C-alpha cells in the first residue's frame, strides 16, 4: 500500500494473510470456514493466518490454518484478470473474537463516490521496493467508471472497478493482491491489478464482489 497509514494492530480483524512459505497475497474471511481472495494468488500449499499484524511475529493472536481447498471462479481469465476472485475453505474452522471477524458480503453494489478502506502488507513504494511487516491500511473512494475505462481503454469490464485518486501517491500495489476493499461495512472488492503503484492517471482495479454473491453463497454451501 503506498501513501497509507499503519493500521493499528488487529484493526482489519477480517484480513487475512496467504502464506507458502512467505506471505504472497491477502485475503478476506466471509465466516469461521471460508476465506476470498483473487484468482490470481491461486497456489498449491497455502496457510491462512488470521490475527495478524506484524507477519515476521508471532504476538499471540494469530491463527495458522491450512486450506483443505481452493475453487477459482469458473471464467476465470488469467490474461484480462476477469473474474479475478477464488475461494479458499480452511481445514479448521477459525474462532471468532475480536481480533479475528468475518466481513458481510454485500445486498447491491457500492456507487462511484463511496469511501472504501483498502488493507495489505504490500509494497509501499511506488518507485522502490519497501515491503512492510505491520499492515497497512488506505481510504480510497470508487471512481466512476468513466474515468476507470479512460485510463485503461478496453480493459475494464463489468466485473472490475476502480478506486483510488488520479493524482495517485495513494493506492493498492503488489503484496496486497487479494485483500479487502470495504465500503460501508461491506466486502465490495479484492485488490486485483493496475499499473505499477500510485501512479498519476493509474488508479488500481478491483474485482467487483456485488456480482458474485450467489456464485460465493452456492458454492460454499455445496462444499
Ligand atoms: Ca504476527
Ligand atoms: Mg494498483
Ligand atoms: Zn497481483
Amino acid at each position: 500500500i503506498v501513501g497509507g497509514y499503519t493500521c493499528g494492530a488487529n484493526t482489519v480483524p477480517y484480513q487475512v494473510s496467504l502464506n507458502s512459505g512467505y506471505h504472497f497475497c491477502g485475503g478476506s474471511l466471509i465466516n469461521s470456514q471460508w476465506v476470498v481472495s483473487a484468482a490470481h494468488c491461486y497456489k498449491s500449499g497455502i496457510q491462512v493466518r488470521l490475527g495478524e499484524d506484524n507477519i515476521n511475529v508471532v504476538e499471540g493472536n494469530e491463527q495458522f490454518i491450512s486450506a483443505s481447498k481452493s475453487i477459482v471462479h469458473p471464467s476465470y481469465n488469467s490474461n484480462t484478470l476477469n473474474n479475478d476472485i477464488m475461494l479458499i475453505k480452511l481445514k479448521s474452522a477459525a474462532s471468532l473474537n475480536s481480533r479475528v471477524a468475518s466481513i458481510s458480503l454485500p445486498t447491491s453494489c457500492a456507487s462511484a463516490g463511496t469511501q472504501c478502506l483498502i488493507s495489505g502488507w504490500g509494497n509501499t513504494k511506488s518507485s522502490g521496493t519497501s515491503y512492510p511487516d505491520v499492515l497497512k491500511c488506505l481510504k480510497a473512494p470508487i471512481l466512476s467508471d468513466s474515468s476507470c475505462k479512460s485510463a485503461y481503454p478496453g480493459q475494464i469490464t463489468s466485473n472490475m472497478f476502480c478506486a483510488g485518486y488520479l493524482e495517485g501517491g495513494k493506492d493498492s500495489c503488489q503484496g496486497d493482491s487479494g485483500g479487502p476493499v470495504v465500503c460501508s461495512g461491506k466486502l465490495q472488492g479484492i485488490v486485483s491489478w493496475g499499473s505499477g503503484c500510485a501512479q498519476k492517471n493509474k488508479p488500481g482495479v478491483y474485482t467487483k464482489v456485488c456480482n458474485y454473491v450467489s456464485w460465493i453463497k452456492q458454492t460454499i454451501a455445496s462444499n
